[PDB]
């Protein structure tokens, strides 16, 4: 039906801002998303300077396959970075989704991730790609296929507040007034 009240657990996921950040947002998202694309370049960045900067709001990003092989593919690369170069992780993530195209076909190769891993992060693009073929991190994609599916996500992006299921990802009155009223509550 409905993506499910309750708190995601964000354990082994990428995270931005303060151990100790009093509220937790996380995004249920997919690289080939066009809506995730527009959170990013739209909402995201509100969140990081209202409160990511100010230690109000710790930031989790989830991985969801809703757009067949290439968004399998983009997820397997996104885990890699977590694991290996986590400080450099979200430089990655932003640039993967500013390079989504406005068309619809398939548009995530290999090499596509390759050349992102080489501005963005410390990790060798041969590294990566060799990963990308061995699948070499398909149980942390598994693994955020069952949060997904515990929480029900039915559509992407899908943002959480602590345990607030966010009725319109481009609301940001919406968004603003959920983390303070939860930045209340705490």
């Amino acid at each position: 039906n409905d993506a499910v009240s309750g708190q995601p657990s964000i354990k082994g996921q990428p995270v931005l801002g303060k151990d100790d950040a009093p509220v937790t947002v996380v995004e249920f998202g997919d690289y080939k998303c066009p809506s995730c694309k527009v959170f990013n370049s739209d909402i995201f960045p509100k969140i990081q300077k209202d409160f990511i900067d100010k230690g109000d709001v710790k930031f989790s990003f989830v991985n969801v396959m809703f757009h067949g092989k290439g968004s399998r593919l983009a997820a397997l690369a996104s885990e890699e970075v977590w694991k290996e170069d986590p400080d450099s992780f979200w430089d990655f993530h932003e640039k993967l989704f500013e390079k989504q195209p406005d068309t619809e076909q398939e548009w995530v190769t290999p090499g596509l991730l390759g050349d992102l891993a080489k501005s963005t992060t410390k990790i060798k693009p041969e590294t990566l790609k060799e990963n990308l073929d061995k699948e070499t991190f398909a149980s942390q994609v598994e693994k955020d296929s069952d949060l997904n599916q515990k929480m029900n996500i039915q559509a992407t992006p899908t943002i959480y507040v602590n345990d607030k299921v966010i009725k319109n990802f481009a609301d940001y009155d919406e968004i603003k007034e959920t983390i303070e009223k939860e930045l209340k509550g705490k």
